[PDB]
């Protein structure tokens, strides 16, 4: 009945679906559990507790990074009128006593999760693994601020408490392994970016030095720079040259020609770019997922094949669907498969030898029956489906943006903290005032998460920038506010508008062939995939 | 020497480079200048007349098409104060007595122009063309307000004269097929976004109507339709939500999720489709243009054969590589391209040649030599490579917006025109005057054409929509800047955003395949393009 519990038993016919399930849905035994003599060993038993224990895990993540917004602003100390609030937010702040308390639970969990695997790899393994090294360095971190927070800088906990999240998901460590990848490739063309500003900021100010256009917002050129940047974004567009229009209507022909370059010429080929590096970088996430179930079926292969001289019979795979437990009657398959795998040798009379001709039947079987089942409108269609996926098929993409968020809050909170007060007079004169925005702040942790989100969406996006220009005083505030735009025109052009448009494309490829397929055979053939994925 | 007319000699071996020049760089000959027993006669004469005569009829199109900016406003008549400039822009206005001059001169033109392929049509096949019907009703349409104009409703003119210059250039009348075509899939996933509107406005109306939002912004449902739909383009994003987050911040989820499916879900799949529906639609157009090919190659291989068996002879061929003019070595080439080409019939040692054998032989010899003489940085190559291509390639997608958009001005002048006054106390409280555009005007026709650009790059584009429901009074005003969205958030996501991915994907092709393309053969083969198109 139950097959859960399976290493201890693990015969050779039975550790076979130990496998042979884990090649189909695909998780991950690890590499040094899978490299053994035995295979199911005390390492082996406490792996698959590791794999139980899992929603204990993921609630421990999100209690740790969902953990900040509850949390007090960095400086409410030197603050005058500390408890009143000053626009902030309805969150509760956790007290010092409520401090310990939320910290320690989160890193007893912690503690757990992070030594487990010394319980099925070796200690010259675990601690030279280098994605664990990583996350061993971010628990001391912590256990620092803990101990140092309990016995009384900026104090980097909200850091690590995003790092610790994002290594801990797989999701979103697959994700960033392709925004390194891409990255040897986005540096070039933001390269040929700031050049785009930077030679058209040069015309801009060329052009303009004598008139009412450079008398009033191209004075210098950093500020025409950063004005013909904004204009990039379109999101001040006819405000910049309502006085170089008014002065002389023709030159609209510059300002039109600009925006039109700019936003329909180059930002497509931004995203161009950042949609076939994600094509090359996807391949190579997959890629590596198949070596992943290559070797997850050579196991599975050598397991049954005794003599280990390269090969198995036939009637050494009869027993195998059986043991699979997926189908009613068995001798009308494996001979019926023989022929609809696409090569078969026919060196004897009934068998197909090597291995590669196992490594391609456990997923051939897997795309047709979907027979395990363990007890324990045409007209918008193709939209809907993908729609649909799309809910799970961007967490993580969604993931790592959240993730980015968090960090741009937590630098946010704290370069730019409680200076949007009730009683700051440059504040009454920007834009911020004048749009009442005065909220989308930065004075605490979730009124930035929020204001971050605007930011995002590019709504008004330039209204906190030159406040914050105005506020800190520095023109060095202008860079936590290109950086976030930099950022995310990789993470909103790569993870959403990159891949919206390949999810799209399989749930077009599954309705496009699904009239070809039911009507070429009454049977899968399976090289037609193998032309229809590198066909688009 | 002077081999270009060359219609009147057309010999065995003179009128074939006629139609072996003509295969290779794409003009057209008509079909009924096709499908003549002769193919070169008193009609054919005047149809390289007609090619001749060529930069004359572009520079009357425009000359009639940039008419309109030239001309005045539909209503100085019944104005009070005519002359002083009430935000008007600085071009003149013709008037009548240059009313006759500049028109005239413009219908000399269009009389010669659409008349012109009577000399090599029947007046049975000119008049039943159905394209060229269209062209001589725009004429008569045109002669009735020129003559109007001179003896003294609306006055469509300034329609007429975008349609004809639609039609008359062949890429834009070769685009307006493909958004005839993209039409039917277009408007289904119109109306899937629009339910997406409908339902989401529904529930931002449920949920706010008793609190301070509702009583504010979405007190009537056809208002927060109406906002849900700014919300929408993203171009209002924290001003519709303040006083539904100032009152609980938990409102946020709801607007800050809105958006993100809004934007980062709905707007990349109606871009997942116009670009899918693209892809389909400009495969329709280049097979129409092979079939235009071999319908010429066709023709050639019947010129040269007298027989007309099916066939034609290798010394044929040879001698007729001689009238081509390509290279001076030209036995050690035949021979050589008969394994080049993938197939060779060999049924005989010399000649056997298939009609579809030759179709590419002139196709083979385009591909590699280029040679006819008509007397008369790695890291950034693949962004510039597509970046200086789409100088030319995106003259018809951004011509036919720009006819879209004279449309609009047309239409938008003469609904909107003198409302924003100096006098009009309903403009002194508007989005437009506080924000002083005030300018970007609609009250002429060149400020109507800069006002819709601001429109499209959608910078502030609810500034004039809201200014113009307050100024008209009415809420009809909003269906002229509900279409300008919908109908170029398809032109702009189709024409291209589609196509500078596309565009892209070919000049990243021409890399990734150029080192295999010197590296695999010197000599090259035509059936890795059956592989290199289909595949890629
Ligand atoms: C603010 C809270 C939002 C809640 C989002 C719900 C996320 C559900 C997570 C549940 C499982 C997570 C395990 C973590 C990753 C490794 C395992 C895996 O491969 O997943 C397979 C999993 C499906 O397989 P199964 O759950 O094992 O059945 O796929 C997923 O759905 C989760 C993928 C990533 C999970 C974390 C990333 C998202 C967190 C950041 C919050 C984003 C807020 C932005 C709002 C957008 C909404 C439109
Ligand atoms: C307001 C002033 C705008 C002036 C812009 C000038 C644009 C030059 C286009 C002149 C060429 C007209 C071709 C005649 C009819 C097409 C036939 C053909 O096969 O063309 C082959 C031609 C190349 O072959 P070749 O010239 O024969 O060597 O292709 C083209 O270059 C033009 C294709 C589109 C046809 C005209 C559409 C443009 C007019 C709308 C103006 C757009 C303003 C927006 C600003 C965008 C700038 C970034
Ligand atoms: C790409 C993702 C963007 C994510 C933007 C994050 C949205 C966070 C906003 C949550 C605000 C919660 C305020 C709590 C108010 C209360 O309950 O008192
Ligand atoms: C393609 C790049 C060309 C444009 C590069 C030009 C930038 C150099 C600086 C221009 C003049 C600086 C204006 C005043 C600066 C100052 O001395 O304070
Ligand atoms: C990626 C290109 C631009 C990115 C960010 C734009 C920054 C340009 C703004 C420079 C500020 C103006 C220089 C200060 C002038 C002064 O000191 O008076
Ligand atoms: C991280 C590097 C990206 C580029 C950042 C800015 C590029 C050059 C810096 C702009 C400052 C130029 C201002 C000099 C002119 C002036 O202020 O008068
Ligand atoms: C992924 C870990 C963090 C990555 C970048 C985070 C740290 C960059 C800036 C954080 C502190 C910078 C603030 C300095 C100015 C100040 O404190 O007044
Ligand atoms: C997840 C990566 C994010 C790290 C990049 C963000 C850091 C760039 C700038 C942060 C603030 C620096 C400017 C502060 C100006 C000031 O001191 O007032
Ligand atoms: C990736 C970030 C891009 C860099 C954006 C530039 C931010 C730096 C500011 C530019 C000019 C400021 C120099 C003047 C200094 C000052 O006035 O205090
Ligand atoms: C997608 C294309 C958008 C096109 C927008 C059209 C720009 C037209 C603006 C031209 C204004 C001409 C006024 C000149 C005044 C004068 O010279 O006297
Ligand atoms: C998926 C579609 C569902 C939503 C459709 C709801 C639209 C029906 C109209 C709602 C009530 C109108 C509100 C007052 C208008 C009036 O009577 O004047
Ligand atoms: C594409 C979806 C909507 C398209 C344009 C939005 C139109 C909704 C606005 C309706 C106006 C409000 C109805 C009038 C109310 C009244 O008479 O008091
Ligand atoms: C061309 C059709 C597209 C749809 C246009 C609008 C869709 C329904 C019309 C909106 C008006 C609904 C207003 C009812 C509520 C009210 O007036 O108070
Ligand atoms: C392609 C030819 C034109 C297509 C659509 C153009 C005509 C639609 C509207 C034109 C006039 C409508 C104005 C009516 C209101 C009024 O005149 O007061
Ligand atoms: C190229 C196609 C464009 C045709 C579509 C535009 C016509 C839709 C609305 C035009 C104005 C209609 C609303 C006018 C309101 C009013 O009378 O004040
Ligand atoms: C394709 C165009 C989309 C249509 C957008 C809707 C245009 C008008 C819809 C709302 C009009 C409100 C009806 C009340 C009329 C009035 O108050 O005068
Ligand atoms: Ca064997
Ligand atoms: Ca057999
Ligand atoms: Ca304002
Ligand atoms: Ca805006
Ligand atoms: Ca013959
Ligand atoms: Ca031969
Ligand atoms: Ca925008």
């Amino acid at each position: 009945s139950e097959a859960i519990t399976h290493g201890t038993p693990f015969q050779k016919a039975a550790a076979l679906v130990d496998l042979a399930e884990d090649g189909i849905g695909l998780p991950v035994e690890i590499l040094d559990q899978s490299s053994f003599g035995e295979s199911a060993r005390y390492y082996f038993i406490f792996t698959r507790l590791d794999l139980i224990w899992s929603l204990n895990y993921f609630a421990l993540l999100f209690l740790n990074f969902f953990e900040q917004p509850l949390w007090c602003e960095k400086n409410p100390k030197p603050s005058c009128k500390d408890r009143d609030y000053y626009y902030l937010g309805e969150l509760p702040y956790l007290t010092n006593a409520e401090s310990i308390i939320y910290e320690v639970i989160t890193l007893a969990i912690l503690l757990v999760h992070t030594f487990f695997p010394i319980s099925y790899e070796g200690s010259r393994i675990f601690w030279t693994s280098r994605l664990n090294l990583v996350k061993v360095a971010c628990v001391v971190i912590l256990f620092v601020d803990v101990l140092v927070d309990f016995l009384y800088p900026f104090r980097i906990a909200p850091y690590v408490r995003v790092i610790i999240f994002i290594l801990s998901i797989r999701e979103l460590r697959d994700t960033l392994v392709l925004l390194s990848g891409m990255l040897g490739t986005y540096l070039n063309i933001l390269a040929l970016w700031m050049l785009f500003l930077l030679f058209a900021s040069w015309i801009a100010f060329v052009m303009f030095e004598n008139t009412q256009q450079g008398l009033t917002v191209f004075t210098s050129y950093g500020a025409t720079l950063y004005q013909m940047f904004i204009l990039f974004t379109t999101s001040n567009n006819p405000d910049v040259w309502i006085p170089a229009y008014k002065s002389s209507r023709w030159s609209s022909v510059f300002f039109v020609l600009y925006v039109l370059i700019g936003v329909y010429f180059v930002t497509n080929l931004i995203l161009a770019v950042v949609y076939d590096s994600f094509k090359e970088q996807l391949a190579k996430q997959v890629s590596g997922m198949d070596q992943m179930k290559r070797r997850m079926l050579e196991k599975a292969f050598g397991l049954i094949d005794s003599d280990k001289n390269g090969e198995i019979d036939k009637n050494q795979c009869i027993k195998l669907f059986e043991q699979l437990t997926n189908y009613r009657t068995l001798p009308k398959i494996s001979k019926e498969e023989f022929g609809l795998i696409f090569d078969e040798l026919d060196d004897t009379r009934d068998f197909k030898i090597n291995k590669d001709e196992f490594a391609d039947l456990c997923q051939a079987i897997a795309l047709r029956f979907q027979k395990e089942e363990v007890p324990s409108v045409q007209r918008y269609r193709a939209f809907i489906a993908t729609f649909i996926t799309l809910i799970p098929s961007l967490m993580p993409y969604l993931g790592t943006i959240f993730c980015v968020l968090c960090i741009y809050c937590s630098i946010g909170v704290q370069v730019f903290g409680g200076l949007v007060n009730a009683g700051n007079k440059k504040l009454f004169e920007t834009e911020l005032a004048e749009d009442d925005y005065l909220l989308f702040n930065f004075n605490d942790y979730p009124n930035g998460m929020v204001t971050l989100f605007n930011l995002l969406v590019m709504g008004n996006w330039q209204v906190w920038m030159e406040s914050y220009k105005d506020l800190t005083g520095t023109w060095w505030s202008i860079t936590y506010f290109v950086s976030f735009y930099v950022i995310t025109i990789l993470l909103l052009l790569n993870l959403v508008v990159a891949f919206v448009l390949e999810a799209f494309f399989t749930e077009l490829d599954l309705e496009e062939e699904e009239k070809c397929q039911g009507q070429d055979s009454q049977e899968k053939r399976n090289r037609r995939r193998s032309a229809g994925s590198k066909s688009r």
